[PDB]
């Protein structure tokens, strides 16, 4: 059993509906790490994602790393915007997404924080690098997008990091979808109740 797992973070946004469009016709299950301005924005699609089957998780509030990191406020703003997921769906994630991941802004205090709070972490094992093709025509930049993460994914699990805020990465996800379905991997929302760790801390506490 080889299972990948579609991660997009900085959303909701407006090419999201797409996105989920994308998931259901080929009936792949996928995670979305929101911003909480965009919850407030968009309480539609944090519904529809998590109606859906996908799993709903946070990103912060700010996106700051001086506010999360150094100021330490990672606990307070993922407590902020599980909360305002939570007035929409009625639960209370537990799965964060780091902004810029967790190394090496989640210390050893902001660690102990995230465990004593309640919360799970989740870095990535693939990049996608969709971000290197900002601006540029999108289908040609999906492909390239496509197979960066094509050629990463070796391994039982993968977790593949996205952006469904931008246009180029939900345009490689049909692509992404094909390419891994053939190499036995199946698609599959992250699942608390299955935690299994993926940080860059290697810390299996979160
Ligand atoms: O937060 C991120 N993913 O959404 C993220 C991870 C790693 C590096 C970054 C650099 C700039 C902006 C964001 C990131
Ligand atoms: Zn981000």
């Amino acid at each position: 059993r080889k299972v990948a797992y579609l991660t997009f973070d900085d959303g909701p946004g407006k090419y999201t509906a797409e996105l989920l469009n994308t998931l259901k016709q080929h009936d792949a299950k996928a995670t979305f790490f929101l911003i909480g301005a965009n919850v407030k924005e968009f309480p539609d699609l944090v519904k529809r994602e998590n109606a859906e089957g996908h799993y709903v998780g946070m990103h912060s509030m700010t996106h700051n790393f001086a506010k999360l990191y150094k100021n330490g406020e990672y606990v307070n703003e993922m407590k902020e915007d599980q909360g305002l997921i939570a007035n929409i769906i009625g639960k209370s994630p537990k799965l964060t997404r780091p902004p810029y991941g967790s190394m090496p802004g989640l210390n050893e205090g902001l660690r102990n924080k995230v465990v004593e709070g309640g919360f799970k972490v989740w870095d990535w094992t693939i990049d996608s690098l969709d971000w290197r093709y900002n601006k540029m025509p999108v289908d040609a930049a999906a492909a390239q997008i496509a197979q960066n993460v094509l050629t990463n994914a070796t391994k039982p699990q993968e977790v593949i990091l996205m952006h469904d805020i931008h246009p180029q990465s939900v345009a490689a996800v049909p692509a992404i979808l094909k390419g891994l379905k053939e190499k036995g991997y199946e698609f599959e929302a992250y699942h608390e109740e299955s935690h299994f760790p993926v940080n860059f801390w290697h810390d299996n506490r979160m």
